[PDB]
């Protein structure tokens, strides 16, 4: 689709199912959000998810969240069909920004394509036990973990214009 | 063109130029960012343009800067027809990243180029002052657009890329 097309209503709604993107579509995602600057990728599908599932969960528990919130890092990773997983390796800020600028990039080619994704990113991403189902060193860093799939079904600005006239 | 080829193949634009955009062009930048706190933004151009160039140029000076510091901040604004200040009222900084993005991409869409920049400066008290910082407030920076005056291009993954399962 045309890049114009891209800001369309942008009515982003939860709910993604299958089909998950896949082959280029999926690599074009990750192509995306590496071209972002002015990263490690995990793909998780199908049986993945089950195992996820399990670290999300042991996660939770390690870190004595509460029943409500243990069922919901189990229950995570079955909301879409595709979670990618991005891990990174400068001040703070810095990355901070770059991540956002990526994650975006990936969201809006998801689109292009008629997929969809939905970022999270709580305080598991700090969780030895998921750090380290991830392979993350002392530097590593979970940045999140982008949600995937196909989607299941204005903006005013002014009050926030301001024109320095001089 | 093809959303695809402007998100992998970017071939980030080089110098910006007149026309910037203006009217609802702009405002349609502006509520790209809007939509993935209430940010706050300021635009600058033509006469706007060289006050903003003082104020830059004020808080090298307020800052101890070399001549070469001092000369780039004065001279900075005058890189594009067009610059908009964001600031943010005080996904950390992460929401930030989001917003340029697609305040870009709804730039680049329309065919013009926008150019993110940041610098110490946004910090300097003489820069805030002069957008009316408050202790809640923070100038996250200045987005340059213009029209391009300037490439394939195709990154692999796949060394970054590992299944989980």
């Amino acid at each position: 689709m045309d890049a114009l097309e891209l800001l369309i209503n942008r009515r982003s709604a939860s709910r993604l199912a299958e089909p998950a993107p896949t082959g280029e579509q999926l690599q074009n995602i990750l192509r995306a959000g590496m071209r972002a600057p002015d990263w490690h990728f995990f793909v998780i599908e199908g049986e993945g998810r089950e195992r996820f599932s399990a670290v999300l969960e042991q996660g939770a528990i390690a870190a004595g969240s509460d029943d409500k919130a243990i069922d919901k890092a189990r229950n995570a990773p079955f909301r879409a069909p595709l979670i990618i997983t991005v891990v990174a390796k400068v001040p703070r800020w810095e990355q901070e920004m770059s991540a956002g600028c990526a994650v975006m990039a990936m969201q809006m080619a998801a689109v292009a394509q008629g997929f969809g994704g939905i970022w999270r990113s709580g305080a598991l991403t700090e969780s030895p036990v998921v750090r380290e189902a991830f392979g993350c060193r002392e530097q590593d860093k979970i940045v999140g973990f982008l949600y995937l799939g196909t989607p299941q079904l204005v903006p005013d600005p002014t009050p926030f214009v301001t024109y320095f006239h001089h």
